[PDB]
């Protein structure tokens, strides 16, 4: 009633395009328990590296936010644009903000993907949907567990672990980072136990001294020893200071993994060549 419908966005839920009608401005529309902590987490929150509610109402629940043009999955899959070096420096940069701030307010987003990285038109980027986020104290059930999709998920969580952190998100935008590189997925498992080979095999099955607690994990199962791939014959490209990135979010002992802190501090965001400014970042069509 005070905003005007435009036109239809996806279906999961249900987005819609809109135009605010006191203020003329375009929004994007969404429309349980686990709804009430979306909100809840939300409202909260400001960051310009998180998407921003800006209203709500009841009788199916309708959350209104920023509209945003575009998002990592469909620059990655453009085969119009060239990333630069400096590009990703720029997505990474502006994802790890965001992650950074989340992660110190206790959140974790347990569904980082290229999809759930939006751009607006002036290229700041932005984390969304967080309809799997939870504090970071609040149990995990057995069978109402929300995972992230296979491709993105830590080996931590493949082996069923309940008790997890900051790690899971770290690990998914590694994936991330790998996608942008590569420009396809990373480690496309076709089973939740593909997905643990996969990883394997390009990075090695761990050592006791890697990962001292794997053996102890719930559904913890023994692999065929792999030796892994160097980074620098998978991301041919990248300079040292990437490959230290890359290696320190990808370390399989989920207390070792590098923080979105930690990550930020590294060399690789203060070297040249620096982030494209957001209003040069490659856009399609
Ligand atoms: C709900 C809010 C976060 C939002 C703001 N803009 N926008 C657009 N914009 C158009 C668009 C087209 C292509 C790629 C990304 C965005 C699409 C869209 N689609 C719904 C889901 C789809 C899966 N990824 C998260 C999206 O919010 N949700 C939104």
């Amino acid at each position: 009633k005070r905003y005007e419908k435009l036109d239809f966005l996806g279906e999961g839920a249900t987005v819609y395009k809109a135009r605010d009608k006191n203020t003329n401005q375009i929004v994007a529309i969404k429309k349980n328990r686990t709804a009430l902590r979306e909100i809840k987490l939300l409202q909260e929150l400001s960051h310009p590296n998180i998407i921003g509610l800006l209203d709500a109402f009841g009788s199916n629940i309708s959350l209104v936010f920023d509209f945003m043009e575009t998002d990592l999955e469909v620059i990655i899959k453009d085969n119009s644009l060239v990333l630069t070096p400096s590009h990703i420096k720029a997505y990474m940069l502006m994802t790890l903000q965001g992650l950074e701030y989340l992660h110190q307010h206790r959140i974790l987003h347990r569904d980082l993907k290229p999809n759930n990285l939006l751009l607006d038109e002036n290229g700041v980027l932005k984390l969304a949907d967080f309809g799997l986020a939870k504090s970071f104290g609040d149990p995990n059930r057995a069978y109402e567990h929300q995972v992230v999709t296979r491709w993105y998920r830590a080996p931590e969580l493949l082996f069923g672990a309940r008790m997890y952190g900051v790690g899971v998100d770290m690990w998914a935008v590694g994936c991330i980072l790998a996608e942008l590189l590569l420009r396809v997925p990373f480690l496309p498992g076709d089973s939740d136990l593909d997905q643990l080979t996969r990883i394997f095999e390009t990075l090695g099955t761990p050592t006791e001294e890697q990962w001292p607690d794997m053996c102890s994990l719930p559904d913890y199962v023994t692999f065929k020893s792999f030796p892994g791939i160097p980074l620098h014959h998978i991301f041919s490209a990248a300079g040292d200071d990437l490959l230290d990135l890359i290696q320190g979010l990808f370390l399989f002992n989920p207390c070792a993994r590098i923080t979105a802190t930690q990550a930020l501090k590294m060399k690789y965001f203060s070297n040249r060549p620096g982030p494209t400014p957001g209003c040069q970042l490659p856009r399609p069509n």
